[PDB]
C-alpha cells in the first residue's frame, strides 16, 4: 500500500522536509509507504499517479481549470483558523478550497545593522537614489557597494514583472488574463531595469558553476555589496550573522507596496476516486501542512545547526519557533499583515511564461 507524493524541493534543505513528513506520517499510518517523487511544477503538470503534491500557487488556476485538483471540504482541513487567511483564501476558488498552503515566500531588502539610509528605503526607486548604478561587469561586487540580487532565472524575472505590474497599477490581481507582452507597461518594466542597473548586468544574471542558490547571501555577510535582495530563506546560509542584518519588504513602484507572497501549497489528485484512498491522501495533505511537521522541517537538527527561515502559513508554527529563534518573531510581523496577497496567475501561465521569458530578458539586455 502506497502513496506517491511530491514535496516542494526549492528550499534550503528538502531532506529535513522529507524526514519530518515521513516521521509524522509513520506515526499515523505505519502501514502506508510514502513514495517520494521529484516532480517539478515549473516544468510540467502533475501526472495522474501523483497522489499528493506541493506546488507553487502561480499554477493553481491552471491546475483547477484542467481539473487536476480535488476539492478539499473545509471540514477536512485540520485547524483551519490557525492558517493565515490571505494564504487559505489564495487557495480558494468560488468558495471551494483546492489546496492547503504550506510555505509562503517573498523577496526582502536586506541591509547591515547601522546602515540607516538603506533601512529607510520603501521602494526600488528609493534604493536607486541611494545606490546608483553599478557599471562594472564584475560578478564580485566591492565591499559595501552595489545591489546583490539574483535575476538569473527567466521565470523569476517574468514573475517579477507581474509583481511590478501590481505595485505599478496599485491593483492586486490574480491575472486571469495575463498581460500583453507586445505592449509592456513602461513603468513596471522600468523597475526591473533599475534593479539590474544597481546590480550590474553581469552579477544580476549570474548563476554559479557550483549551483549554490544562496551564494549572494554569503557574499553579503562577507561584506560584498551595500544591500541584498533575496528570499527570507536566504538567512539559512547567513549563520549567526543573520542577527547583524535588518530586513523589510519594499515596493517595486514609486507607490505603496502591495506585499505579494509566493505560496507553496499542497493539492490532492482528482484521479483518486477510491474513497478510502481519498481519505488517506487528505490525511497526508494535512500532515504535510501541520504545525509539528513544519516545526521539525524548519528547525535545526543533528546535521544542520541553523533554521531554514522559510515562512510557515500557520500562526502556531511561528509561536513555537519564535521562542527558540527570535528572527522568526520578526518574520511573523511581515507574514501576518492582513494586506498580504498570495501570488496567483491565470490558467494560461505556461504559454505566457514561455513568451515572457524571452521578451523580458531581451528588453533587459538593451
Ligand atoms: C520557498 C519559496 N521561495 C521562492 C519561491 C518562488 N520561486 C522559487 S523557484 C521559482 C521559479 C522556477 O525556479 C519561483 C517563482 C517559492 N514558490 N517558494
Ligand atoms: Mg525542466
Ligand atoms: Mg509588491
Amino acid at each position: 500500500q502506497t502513496l506517491n507524493v511530491a514535496l516542494y524541493e526549492y528550499v534550503p534543505d528538502p531532506i529535513r522536509f522529507k524526514k519530518a513528513v515521513e516521521t509524522e506520517w509513520n506515526k499515523k499510518e505505519p502501514n502506508i509507504k510514502l513514495n517520494f517523487v521529484d516532480w517539478d511544477c515549473y516544468s510540467e503538470d502533475p501526472p495522474k499517479d501523483l497522489d499528493v503534491f506541493v506546488f507553487d500557487a502561480v499554477y493553481l488556476s491552471h491546475f483547477v481549470k484542467e481539473g487536476y485538483l480535488s476539492e478539499i471540504p473545509e471540514k477536512d482541513i485540520k485547524n483551519k483558523e490557525d492558517i493565515l487567511p490571505f494564504a487559505m483564501e489564495g487557495c480558494t476558488i468560488k468558495g471551494s478550497a483546492y489546496a492547503i498552503p504550506q510555505i509562503i515566500s517573498t523577496n526582502l531588502l536586506f541591509s547591515r545593522k547601522g546602515d540607516y539610509d538603506i533601512q529607510k528605503v520603501n521602494s526600488v526607486y528609493d534604493l536607486y537614489d541611494k545606490l546608483g548604478k553599478f557599471t562594472s561587469e564584475d560578478i564580485i561586487l566591492p565591499n559595501n557597494k552595489g545591489l546583490l540580487i539574483d535575476m538569473s532565472g527567466g521565470t523569476s524575472k517574468a514573475c517579477m514583472y507581474l509583481d511590478s505590474l501590481i505595485d505599478t497599477t496599485q491593483e492586486y490581481t490574480k491575472f486571469c488574463s495575463l498581460p500583453n507582452l507586445n505592449e509592456l507597461n513602461k513603468d513596471a518594466i522600468e523597475s526591473l531595469v533599475l534593479l539590474q542597473s544597481m546590480a550590474g548586468k553581469s552579477q544580476a544574471n549570474y548563476w554559479p558553476e557550483n549551483n549554490d542558490s544562496y551564494i549572494r547571501a554569503k557574499w553579503f555577510i562577507n561584506g560584498k555589496g551595500r544591500a541584498y535582495i533575496g528570499y527570507t530563506e536566504a538567512m539559512s546560509q547567513m549563520k549567526e550573522f543573520a542577527n547583524d542584518i535588518d530586513f523589510k519588504t519594499i515596493s517595486l513602484s514609486k507607490n505603496s507596496n502591495i506585499p505579494i507572497f509566493y505560496g507553496d501549497v499542497v493539492g490532492i489528485n482528482s484521479s483518486i476516486t477510491n474513497s478510502y484512498k481519498k481519505e488517506k491522501a487528505i490525511e497526508l495533505a494535512n500532515i504535510i501542512t501541520d504545525k509539528n511537521t513544519m516545526v521539525k522541517a524548519v528547525s535545526p537538527d543533528e546535521n544542520n545547526k541553523y533554521p531554514q527561515y522559510l515562512l510557515p502559513a500557520r500562526r502556531s508554527v511561528y509561536h513555537n519557533l519564535g521562542n527558540k529563534y527570535p528572527i522568526y518573531g520578526k518574520l511573523y510581523k511581515i507574514a501576518d499583515n492582513s494586506n498580504n496577497k498570495l501570488f496567483r496567475t491565470g490558467p494560461e501561465i505556461r504559454e505566457w511564461l514561455k513568451q515572457a521569458k524571452k521578451i523580458i530578458t531581451e528588453y533587459l539586455q538593451q
